[PDB]
C-alpha cells in the first residue's frame, strides 16, 4: 500500500518536481519538449486503460474470509477444508454478462459470482455463475454465443441486453440454451443485489481423497441473506437512474457491517451415478434436482472488506479455473475443458504480459520454486542459476512433486478413456427441453407471468418474422401454454401442442418469490417522504429514523430541500432508490401541486411507483385514512400500512419488508 | 472488405475447418491439446478486446463528405478548400467524455466531435467539442480534471457523471473550469442527438497562405438540423431505457436518406488582435463573441454512410 | 531476491505440481488440453523474450557505488555530492551500438557507459559513451545515422559493422560525423575492455545551484585501469573464439576482488564561455580541450556487484537523461533535447506497458508520492482517493515542489529564448573538419596507422565507386595525408589539397597507445605453454604460476590434455585469451602434430600474440634457441628471454604494463 497522505509531489523516481504548470518558451510561449514533468505525467495518463474482459467487464470486487465447518478429508485432500475453523482468505467478484464496462448494472442478464481462495496450498480458483447451468455444451462454441448476445457488430447496438435478432437466432437455432434462457429470463436475470443471488459452479467436479478415490460434485454457494429480485419495469429506470446500483449495494453493506455471507455447499455422488438421474453429468446444460442429492454444507464465506483501489484490485483480479489445488480434478465436461485453455491466455490480452500472477491480487500466500523466468515484467529476482529439470547443479531442486511426494496435484487415477477421436456430441446430451419444464414447474404462478412477460418483452424488440416463429417453436417444446401466451403478444399463432419433453415434475429452491420471507432485512432501504412545510412533517420523520435504524434499516428522509434530518431532496428522489416507502402525514399538499425544486409530479410519482412495483408502502399519521385514496393506493391492500401508532407501523412495515414482493398487484393471463 | 455470404467455414490461412464441436478422446472424453480449429478460434475471442479511449470511450461514427463553398487561398493554403465545390471524403465520431464503454449516450456530460477530412495532402483532423470552450488552461492539468471527474478510484462509482464530491472539489478549486461548467449544465450538456448540436476546434489555429502570412481562427461546425436537447428528468429514464440512443438515432437518419449536415465556419481575425476583445486568445476558456467577429461559410461537411464494422472502422 | 535451492516445484500461484511429463490419454495417447501444468509452463517460455533495445542491444552491467570527495554546493545544489563521503548506490551498464544482442563484443563500434546514480532525492542518470562526441547535431537525424548503420534492410548484411555501402553514404554525406568516425577508427573503436575505457555525459549540461546560478559542464568519467585497446586482426578472431570477452572480463575483475574505478569528473565554464572557444558548446560534435578548461574529480565511482538474474537486472533497466535531479539541468543541445523525448517513449516498446519504473531494478530508493495511477502491471495499491490537483479532499496533498519548496528540481531562471520558431540549423556549427584533425594530430604516429588501416579495411569492403570518392573527399578536408594513405589502398587518386581547417594544435589525454604504461597489471591474462611429454615442463609452468598469481595476474597453464596444475587444453586455447604469452623451455618439442589440437596450435597461438604487438617470452635454459625457431626476434621489444624465475617475470610484468609493443607495425612511406 503507497501512502500519499503528507510529503511533496514526486516523479515515479522519486526526483521532487511541480505538475501543474507546463515548461514554455516565454510567459505566452509554446510547450518544450525538454519538460520531462509534463511528459511523464500525460504518458501515465495515456497508458491507464487496459483491455476490458471480454465477457463479465462490468463488475465489482471484495475481500473476505472462508471458515471450514468440519475436517472433510474424508471426501477430499483439499488443504484449505481439512481442519474444523480452519480459516482461508477469499477475494470475490460479481459481474453481469454481455454488458462493457461502463453498461448497467441491473441489465437482465446471466451473472459471474468468481471466487479466489487464498490457500496454504495454493491458489484456488471457483469462477461460477449465479444460474446453475449455461446456454451451451461444447466450449468451442463460446464465441457464436458471445457474438449472438453482444451488441451488433456493424453499429454496436444494442447495449448489455438480448433483446435483439441475433440473441434470438441464436438461442433458437441451439436449443442447449432453453435452460439457461428461462433461467435469465425469470427474475434470477434481475437480483435484487450481489448479496441475494447464488453462486453455482455450473459443472461437475471431483473430490480426490489422497488414497486417489474421486467423487462426482457441484458447487453451491447459498445466500444467507435471501433470495430477491426486481421487477423489470424498475429495472430499467434503475438502469437510468443509478448504473452503479449492485456495486454500491455491496460496498455499502460491508461498510456498515453487513458483509453478506454465503453457506458453501456441494452435492456429491458417485462415479457410476454419472448417468443415474436421466441426463450425463458431464453437461453443464442440466442440474441434479435437490431431490436425488443433497447438499453439504461446507463451509462459510464472508465478505468484510472492500478494497482500497478499484482498478488495482478488482479490474487486475484474475481468476482461472486452471486454479486448482490436491484434492479436486476436472470433469471430461466439454465445456469445462475448453475454459481451461481460455482463462489462462486471455490474461496475456488484459496484462500485455506474461507475468500477471506477479500483481499483488494475483500473487498466492504461500512461496513459489519454479522455473518460469524473464518475460516483461519480471518482478523477482531468481537465485537459483540453474532453471532446468534434471539438473545436478542446484542439487536436482525444485522437486517433482505428485500424489506421493510434496503434496503434488494430481490427476484422479480412475480416469479412463476409450473409443475414437471424434468431433461428435454424445447422444446423452440430446435432450434440450425437460429441465427447462422443469424449472418453470417449479416457479410461482406469478413468477411464470413474468417469464412469460419478460419473453413477450424481449421477442417483441425482435424484428424478423422467421426468427420469432423459430423462437415460437422452441419455446412450445418446453411448453405449449408459454409458447401460446408468447405468441400472443407477437400476433403469431403457437403452434401445435408437442408432448414429447412435456411432464409436470418440480424441483425445489429454484423459486425466488416462493422462497418465503427473507431471513434479515437489515440493509434494507426505507424512503421516509416528508416536506420541510409542515414542522409536524420532519418530526414524524426524525422518530420513524430512530425506529428502523435501530432494527439495521437504511433510512433516508426526502424533502424538498437539504436540512438538518433530511438526506436527499426530491430532485434526487426515485422508487428505485427504495425498497419500502413511507409518507409521513404532514406532507400531505404535496401528494394533492409544482415547485421549481423538483419536477411536476415527482412526490406523488415516487409512492405510485413503489406500490405498482409490488413494494411495501405506507403513510404514517392521522389522517393516513385520507392520503391513499388520494393516491389511488387502496387502504386493506397486501403490503399497504396505514397506522397511528409510530411503533405499531414500524413492526407492520418490517413484515412487509421481509415478504419484500407483493405479487397480488400484478394482473395474470 | 471480407465477404462471407458464401463458402466453407477455413481457419485464418484459408485450410477448410469446422468449429462447432472440440476434439475429444472419445464421444464421452477430454478435449485435446492438438485441437488446432479450437484453439484458434478461442485465442482470437479471448483476445478481441483492445484499451478503450482514455476519454471519450463512448461514441459513434459515420462516413460523408465535406464540399467546398470556394477557393479559399486569400485565407489559407489548405488545398482540400482551394476550389469550388471541391469533394473531400471524411469520417466523424461524436462521444460523451467521461463514461467508458456501454455507459449511456444520454449522461450529462461535455461531447466530442471529432472529424478526419482525407484531404488530397494528407488527412487532417479537426478533433473538438459540442461546447466551445474546456475546463482548464494547461495540457498538463488533464489528468487531474479527469480523475476527479471519473468515478471515484477505490469504488468506481459514479458511472458517467459530474454528480460526485471530486468533480466539485476540482470544479470549485480551479475556478478556470465556471464556463465550460456553465456551459455542462445548460442543455448543451444533454443534446437531443448528436445532429442537433454544434462542434467546436476550442483553440485558436492559425490560417497560413503560400505567401507565409497568418490570420488567427476559430472552427464552428454550425448543425443544420437546428439546436435541441433533452430535459434532465427524461434524460435519466432514457439512459435506462436506451443506452444507446444517440447511436440508434444517427445510424437511423442515415439510413433513411437524412444525412445530417453542418456549414463549416470559421471566425477569422488578426495578428494583432491576439489581446484586442479583453481576453488572451491563446486560452481554451474563452469565445470570441459572435458580435466581434462574424462566422464565415467554408464548405458543407455531410455524413451519409454507417460503416460496416463498427470495431474495424468506429 | 527468490530462493529455489530447497522445495517442490509449485506453479506461479503456489500450488505444488510436476514438470517432466504431458498428461496423455493412455500412455500411447494425445496430450490433454486441461494439463494445466504443461499450459503454464510453456506459455511463459513463450513469453520469456522482449523487444531487444534499438540501439546498444549488445551489453553487460553491474553494481555499485559512488562516493563524492567534497561538498559540492558552491557549483551545484545536487544533493549526492553534498557531502565528504557521501555513497550512493550505482548500476552501470556498458554497450556497443550497432549490433543486435548476441552480436560479439569486440567488433568495432562507439560504446555505450550508462549509468545510475540511486540518490536520496531521485534516480538520476548518466547515459554517455566511451567517445566523448557523437555523430551528429540533432535527435531528429538518428533514425538516419542508425539505418544506415545497422544491417541493410533488405538482407539484413552485415551484423555489428560499419563496413559497408550506406554507412560511409551517410558518412560522406553527413560531414558532422567526421569527428566521431575519427574516435571510432581509432583504438577507441576496440577497447581491451569496459574497464579500460573512459566514460563521457557528451553533451553540455548545466550545474544549478540554490540560488538559481548556473555553470556549464562536460562529464568525464576517467578509467582508474588505464586506457588499453586491442589491434584490429586479433579483434576480428576474438569476435569468434569469444563473443563474450568483454563481460567474461568485467564478471571476473568483480568475481576477483579487482573491481574498476572510474575518477568522475567534470569540465566547468561560465555561461558567457558558450563561444569562446572557437566552437558552439551546445554543438555535441565537440570537446572542450584540457588546455581550456581542466577537469575536476568530484568523487570515485566503483564497481564491485555482479547482478543474481541478468535478464531482470541488466536486461530490464532502463535508463533516461529525463531521470535529472535538482541541481543539473539540460542546455539547448538539439541532440540532447531529442533524447529526452525518446527514452521516456521506447520503454514502452521495451516493457510493454507504462509501469517500467516499478520494476525492481528501476525503483528509486526513495518514497514515491504523485497521482499517476492504473495501466497494465500497476504493483502498487494507492491510498489516496483523490488524485488530482488542486483538492481539498486530501489537504492539497501531494504538495507542488519547485525552487523554493520540497527541493523540487527547477529549470536554471537564467536561460531565455529569442527570436522566430525555425527548423534551421546554426551556422556557429558548421565547422565539421578542424576537431576531427585535433583528434588526429594528437595520436602517436602508430596510432595514426591504426586509424589509416581501420579506414583503408572498411572503405575497401564499400562496394560503390561513387561513394568511395565521396568519402575521400570528406576525409581530405581533415587531412591530406589521410585521404592519401587511404586512397592507396582503394586504388583511387585522393583530391588535391585543401587546407580550409588544416593545423598543427594537439591535445592531450584523447590518445590510447600514448598514454604511457598500464597503472595497475591486476587482472591481466597470462598464458604459459607448456605439454604433458616433460615432467620438467609443468614444474617450470607450476613455479611461475605461484610467482605471476602473487602479483593479482590471472594465469593459464596450456597443456595438450587437462590434469592437475593445467587450466585448459591447447584444442580449446587461442592468443586472443591473452594479454601475453610465455613458453616454458620443455616444451620446445611442440613447437618444432597430435589428434588433441589442430596442426601448428601451439606455435601459433605465439606467433599470434607476437605478431599482435604482446609481451611474449621463453622461459628457462634453451629458451635462447626456441625463438629463432619460432622466428621471434630474441633482441626485440617486448620479447623475453631468462633462466632465472625471478627475474623473468620481473622482466614480464614491465611489458604488460607497456601492453603492446607497436614497433612490430609498419608505417607507410
Ligand atoms: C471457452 C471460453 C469460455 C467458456 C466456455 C466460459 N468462459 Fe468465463 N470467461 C472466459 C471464457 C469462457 C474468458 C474470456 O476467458 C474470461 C474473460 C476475462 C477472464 O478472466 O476470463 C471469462 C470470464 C468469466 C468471469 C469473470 C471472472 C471475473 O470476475 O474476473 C466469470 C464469473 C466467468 N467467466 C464464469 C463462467 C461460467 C460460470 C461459465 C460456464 C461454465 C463460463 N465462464 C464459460
Ligand atoms: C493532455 C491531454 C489532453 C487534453 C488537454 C485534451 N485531450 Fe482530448 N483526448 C486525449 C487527450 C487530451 C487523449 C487521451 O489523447 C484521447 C483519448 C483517446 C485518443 O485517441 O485521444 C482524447 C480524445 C478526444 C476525442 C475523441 C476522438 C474520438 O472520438 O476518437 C475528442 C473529440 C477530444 N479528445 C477533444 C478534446 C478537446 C475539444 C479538448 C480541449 C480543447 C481536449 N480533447 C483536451
Ligand atoms: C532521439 C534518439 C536518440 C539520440 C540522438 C541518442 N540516443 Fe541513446 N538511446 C536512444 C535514443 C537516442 C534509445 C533508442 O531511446 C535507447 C535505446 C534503448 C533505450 O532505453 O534508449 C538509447 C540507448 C542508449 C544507451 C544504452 C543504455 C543501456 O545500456 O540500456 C546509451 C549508453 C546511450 N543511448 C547513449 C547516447 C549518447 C551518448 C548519445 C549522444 C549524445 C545518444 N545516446 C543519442
Ligand atoms: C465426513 O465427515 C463429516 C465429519 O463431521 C461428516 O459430517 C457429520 O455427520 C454427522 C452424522 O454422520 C453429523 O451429526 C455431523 O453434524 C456432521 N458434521 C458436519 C460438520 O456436517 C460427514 O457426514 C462425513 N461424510 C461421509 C460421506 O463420510
Ligand atoms: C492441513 O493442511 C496443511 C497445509 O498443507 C497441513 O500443514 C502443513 O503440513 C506440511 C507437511 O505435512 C508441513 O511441512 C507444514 O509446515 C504444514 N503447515 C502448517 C501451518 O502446519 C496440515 O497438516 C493439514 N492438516 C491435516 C489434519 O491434514
Ligand atoms: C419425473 O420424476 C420421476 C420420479 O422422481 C422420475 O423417475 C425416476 O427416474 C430415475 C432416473 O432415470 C430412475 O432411476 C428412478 O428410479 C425413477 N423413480 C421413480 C419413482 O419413478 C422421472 O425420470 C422424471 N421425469 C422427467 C421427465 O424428468
Ligand atoms: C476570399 O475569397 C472568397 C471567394 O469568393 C470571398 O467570398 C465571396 O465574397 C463575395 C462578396 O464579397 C460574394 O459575391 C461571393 O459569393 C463570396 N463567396 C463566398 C463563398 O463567401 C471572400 O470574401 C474573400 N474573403 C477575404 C477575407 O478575402
Ligand atoms: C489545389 O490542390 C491540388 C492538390 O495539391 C493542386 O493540384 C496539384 O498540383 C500539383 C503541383 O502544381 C500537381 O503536380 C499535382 O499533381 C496536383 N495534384 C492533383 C491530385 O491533381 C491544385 O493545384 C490546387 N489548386 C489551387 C488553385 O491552388
Ligand atoms: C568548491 O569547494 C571545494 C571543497 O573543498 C573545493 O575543492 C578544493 O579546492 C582547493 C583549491 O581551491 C584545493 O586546495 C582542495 O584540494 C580542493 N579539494 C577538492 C576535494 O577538490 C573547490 O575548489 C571549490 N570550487 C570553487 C569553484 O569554488
Ligand atoms: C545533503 O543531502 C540531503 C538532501 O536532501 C539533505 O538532507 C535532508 O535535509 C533536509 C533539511 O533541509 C531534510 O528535510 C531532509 O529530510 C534530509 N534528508 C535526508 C535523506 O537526510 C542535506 O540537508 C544535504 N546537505 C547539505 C549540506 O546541503
Ligand atoms: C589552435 O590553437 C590556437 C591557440 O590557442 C587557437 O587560437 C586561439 O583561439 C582562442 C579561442 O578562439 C582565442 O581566444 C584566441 O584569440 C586564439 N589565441 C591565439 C594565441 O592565437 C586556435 O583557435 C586553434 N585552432 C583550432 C582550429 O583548433
Amino acid at each position: 500500500e503507497v501512502d500519499d497522505s503528507t510529503g511533496y509531489l514526486t516523479s515515479d523516481v522519486g526526483g521532487p518536481i511541480q505538475d501543474q504548470t507546463s515548461l514554455k518558451a516565454g510567459i505566452r510561449g509554446p510547450t518544450l519538449l525538454e519538460d520531462f514533468m509534463f511528459r511523464q505525467k500525460i504518458q501515465h495518463f495515456d497508458h491507464e486503460r487496459v483491455p476490458e474482459r471480454a465477457v463479465h467487464a462490468r463488475g465489482a470486487g471484495a475481500h473476505g474470509t472462508f471458515t471450514s465447518y468440519a475436517d472433510w478429508s474424508n471426501i477430499t485432500a483439499a488443504s484449505f477444508l481439512n481442519a474444523t475453523g480452519k480459516q482461508t482468505p477469499v477475494f470475490v467478484r460479481f459481474s453481469t454478462v454481455a454488458g462493457s464496462r461502463g453498461s448497467a448494472d441491473t441489465a437482465r442478464d446471466v451473472h459471474g459470482f468468481a471466487t479466489r481462495f487464498y490457500t496454504d496450498e495454493g491458489n484456488f480458483d471457483i469462477v461460477g455463475n449465479n444460474i446453475p447451468v449455461f446456454f451451451i455444451q461444447d466450449a468451442i462454441q463460446f464465441p457464436d454465443l458471445i457474438h449472438s448476445v453482444k451488441p451488433r457488430p456493424d453499429n454496436e447496438i444494442p447495449q448489455a441486453a438480448t433483446a435483439h435478432d441475433s440473441a434470438w437466432d441464436f438461442f433458437s437455432q441451439q436449443p442447449s440454451t432453453m435452460h439457461t434462457l428461462f433461467w435469465a429470463m425469470s427474475g434470477h436475470g434481475i437480483p435484487r443485489s450481489y448479496r441475494h443471488m447464488d453462486g453455482f459452479g455450473v459443472h461437475t467436479f471431483r473430490f480426490v481423497k489422497d488414497d486417489g478415490s474421486s467423487k462426482l460434485i457441484k458447487w453451491h454457494f447459498k445466500s444467507r441473506q435471501g433470495k430477491a429480485s426486481l421487477v423489470w419495469e424498475e429495472a430499467q429506470v434503475l438502469s437510468g437512474k443509478n448504473a452503479d446500483f449492485h456495486r454500491q449495494d455491496l460496498w455499502d453493506a460491508i461498510e456498515s457491517g453487513n458483509g453478506p455471507e454465503w453457506d458453501v455447499c456441494v452435492q456429491i455422488v458417485d462415479e457410476s451415478q454419472a448417468q443415474a438421474f436421466g441426463f450425463d453429468l458431464l453437461d453443464p446444460t442440466k442440474i441434479i434436482p435437490e431431490e436425488y442429492a443433497p447438499l453439504t454444507k461446507l463451509g462459510l464465506l464472508k465478505l468484510d472488506r472492500n478494497p482500497t483501489n478499484y482498478f488495482a484490485e478488482t479490474e487486475q483480479v484474475m481468476f482461472q479455473p486452471g486454479h486448482i489445488v490436491r484434492g479436486i480434478d476436472f470433469t471430461e465436461d466439454p465445456l469445462l475443458q475448453g475454459r481451461l485453455f481460455s482463462y489462462l491466455d486471455t490474461q496475456l490480452n488484459r496484462n500485455g504480459g506474461p507475468n500477471f500472477e506477479q500483481l499483488p491480487i494475483n500473487m498466492p500466500r504461500v512461496p513459489i520454486h519454479n522455473n518460469n523466468r524473464d518475460g516483461a515484467g519480471q518482478m523477482f529476482i531468481h537465485r537459483n542459476k540453474y532453471p532446468y529439470t534434471p539438473n545436478t547443479l542446484n542439487s536436482g531442486y525444485p522437486r517433482q512433486a505428485n500424489q506421493n511426494a510434496g503434496r503434488g496435484f494430481f490427476t484422479a487415477p480412475g480416469r479412463t478413456a476409450s473409443g475414437a477421436l471424434v468431433r461428435e456430441v454424445s447422444p446423452t446430451f440430446n435432450d434440450h427441453w425437460s429441465q427447462p419444464r422443469l424449472f418453470f414447474n417449479s416457479l410461482t404462478p406469478v413468477e411464470q407471468q413474468f417469464l412469460v412477460n419478460a419473453m413477450r418483452f424481449e421477442i417483441s424488440l425482435v424484428k424478423s418474422e422467421e426468427v420469432k416463429k423459430n423462437v415460437l417453436t422452441q419455446l412450445n417444446r418446453v411448453s405449449h401454454d408459454v409458447a401460446v401466451r408468447v405468441a400472443a403478444a407477437i400476433g403469431l399463432g403457437a403452434p401445435d401442442a408437442d408432448d414429447t419433453y412435456y411432464h409436470n415434475n418440480k424441483t425445489a429452491g429454484v423459486s425466488i418469490v416462493g422462497s418465503g420471507p427473507l431471513p434479515t432485512i437489515k440493509t434494507l432501504r426505507v424512503g421516509i417522504l416528508a416536506t420541510t412545510s409542515e414542522s409536524s412533517a420532519l418530526d414524524q420523520a426524525a422518530q420513524l429514523r430512530t425506529r428502523l435504524e435501530k432494527d439495521g434499516l437504511v433510512v433516508t428522509v426526502v424533502a424538498e430541500t437539504l436540512r438538518e434530518g433530511v438526506d436527499q431532496t426530491y430532485s434526487t428522489a426515485d422508487a428505485t432508490g427504495f425498497d419500502g416507502v413511507v409518507v409521513v402525514d404532514g406532507a400531505a399538499a404535496l401528494f394533492a401541486a409544482s415547485s421549481p425544486l423538483f419536477p411536476t409530479g415527482r412526490p406523488l410519482q415516487i409512492f405510485v411507483d413503489a406500490y405498482r412495483w409490488g413494494k411495501p408502502v405506507g403513510v404514517c399519521g392521522g389522517k393516513s385514512s385520507e392520503v391513499l385514496d388520494a393516491a389511488d393506493v387502496p387502504e386493506d391492500g397486501d403490503g399497504v400500512y396505514s397506522e397511528e401508532s409510530v411503533d405499531m407501523f414500524v413492526e407492520e412495515f418490517e413484515k412487509g419488508l421481509a415478504t419484500f414482493r407483493f405479487t397480488d398487484r400484478f394482473a395474470l393471463d
